[PDB]
């Protein structure tokens, strides 16, 4: 897919989905472990994520 979507990811977002969907390191992490993972709220990653997939969404379009 590259960009052209995912460039219009932020920083956070594009790692966030990427880690969420096993495109880091082929496994899939849990709204709690990502949230774990950098610091911050189960529903503040799953903000993030919605908003990275509408973004896709759009740019999909």
């Amino acid at each position: 897919e590259l960009e052209k979507a995912l460039s219009k990811l932020s920083e956070r977002e594009a790692m966030v989905l990427k880690m969420r969907k096993g495109l880091i390191d082929g496994r899939e992490h849990t709204l709690e472990e990502v949230g774990a993972y950098f610091g911050v709220t189960r529903e503040r990653i799953r903000q993030i994520e919605n908003k990275a997939l509408r973004k896709l969404k759009y740019h999909e379009s």
